């Protein structure tokens, strides 16, 4: 199961598009000023992971992305990662 925890620069993602391509989490994402990276999953699309350069700036898309309908039934569920 995911798990919440104190901030960190990493972020593993949930419910997900059964069609979820590496470059969408990247467009959505590259809006706040502290993205890097996305690793999605390319056996199951319904889950990925995404990487900041700081811990506070993964926690304010975090904030600003859960629950966005990445499509119509597909509410991105976001977790801190853990390293």
């Amino acid at each position: 199961a995911q798990t919440e925890q104190p901030p960190n620069q990493i972020l593993f993602l949930t419910n997900l598009p059964e069609e979820t391509n590496e470059m969408m989490l990247s467009m959505l994402f590259n809006q706040f000023p502290g993205f890097k990276e996305v690793r999605l999953v390319p056996n199951r699309h319904d889950i990925a992971f995404v990487e900041f350069t700081t811990e506070l700036q993964s926690n304010a898309a975090k904030e600003a992305l859960q629950g966005f309908k990445i499509t119509p039934t597909h509410a991105m569920k976001i977790t801190f990662a853990k390293k």
